[PDB]
């Protein structure tokens, strides 16, 4: 478990480290790796008995289970996702459901999703707007045998549009959160913990990478 | 956390209890793999904390920078395959105090990088394994010649230098294998075993098992 404090001057400090970025601390790493690993045994228990259509042997005709060879589809989005999906699939292999991964930018290369059970793997939904696009793209496209949506954090606050994420790890308020993930122009996203960001900093790097 | 390797009753290579059928051997558990990691992310922290590069931060200096938040190390990440790989490592140079930025790119360049600033910046290659190194030999010749970055270097989590066709050497190599194919933490058969936190050498049985595309 980590632990929260302030430095000399006021700054968030985890583990003896200070942010001078931070407002406060959302989820410390650890609580992070619970949630997910609580997150982990939740797809499992929802996913481990559902059966879907058979690519490994084209020659069956019957719905199979899914195994390494019929995984679960997982579409990640990138770049946000990226680090939380390195974790899950982790931790879902410790839970023994074979899942294979493929990567959206907001392209993907997989191309057999019809009649299969896919679930999309996203730092955050927040308006909901992001994820209403992609589920209707992919089921417009795909048709999947089921499709789902599993986010890091959750803004329930901030919906605008008809959306509602089946999985959700985290419940955050509707403020600007890095770490983990999340970033400002690409920073902070390789920290082990996710921080409510001061609005002073909103704007610190302006320059287009 | 130690792992213990051994084997079941039915003779399969065990990791702290849970079978791998699909593995002959062991090339390293998680422990051993989290640790070069560590390693690696301080070699990587004194190689580049002191350099300076082109500021674009502020386009009206001209002095060179050091590597900080407004000007950080960039890292090109090749999907698929470094995408775990590079989420350790980077949390690794984070503890390491090392500024850093991600763009992914994709070859075969399947999808290209949405970094537009390279020319006269310090850029590290993360690829999971070198193999025939082909596919870095090409790569880096390519990011060169776009953007002929101040320094291009290239980090592998595996290296596997018995494979070499062509001739190259990756500045920095976390762990060393044998000439087989392995799977598992990043490397796969049709996607399969990626999400494994150890790296096996894969049983020959095993090496056309999923050839239906996905
Ligand atoms: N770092 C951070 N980003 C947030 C946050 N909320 C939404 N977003 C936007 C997330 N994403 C922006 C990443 P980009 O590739 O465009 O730079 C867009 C996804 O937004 C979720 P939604 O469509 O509003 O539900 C937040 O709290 N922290
Ligand atoms: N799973 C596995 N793949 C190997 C191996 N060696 C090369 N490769 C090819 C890896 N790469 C593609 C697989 P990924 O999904 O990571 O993008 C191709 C890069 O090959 C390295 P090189 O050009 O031969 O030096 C190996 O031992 N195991
Ligand atoms: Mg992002
Ligand atoms: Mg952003
Ligand atoms: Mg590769
Ligand atoms: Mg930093």
């Amino acid at each position: 478990p980590n632990f929260v404090g302030r430095d000399a001057d006021g700054n968030v400090t985890v583990d003896g480290r200070s942010y001078p970025m931070a407002e406060s601390v959302v989820a410390t790493e650890s609580t992070i790796h619970r949630s997910m690993k609580e997150m982990a045994q939740t797809l499992a228990n929802a996913y481990k008995t559902l059966k879907h259509r058979d690519t490994h042997n084209k020659g069956n005709s019957a719905l199979a289970p899914i195994t390494d060879e019929n995984p679960l589809i997982i579409i990640s989005v990138l770049k946000g996702s990226y680090i939380f999906t390195a974790d899950m699939v982790r931790y879902l292999g410790d839970c023994g459901l074979p899942n294979v991964v493929d990567f959206i930018r907001i392209n993907l290369r997989f191309t057999e999703l019809t009649g299969k059970h896919v679930l999309i793997m996203e730092d955050i939904a927040d308006t909901g707007r992001t994820m209403k696009l992609l589920v209707e793209k992919i089921r417009r496209e795909y048709r999947p045998a089921s499709l789902k949506v599993c986010v890091l954090v959750d803004k329930p606050g901030g919906r605008v549009v008809d959306f509602k994420p089946e999985f959700v790890c985290l419940t955050a308020p509707t403020r600007y959160v890095v770490g983990y993930g999340f970033e400002v122009n690409d920073r902070y996203r390789n920290y082990r913990h996710v921080f409510v960001l001061k609005p002073e900093y909103a704007k610190r790097y302006p320059s287009k990478l």
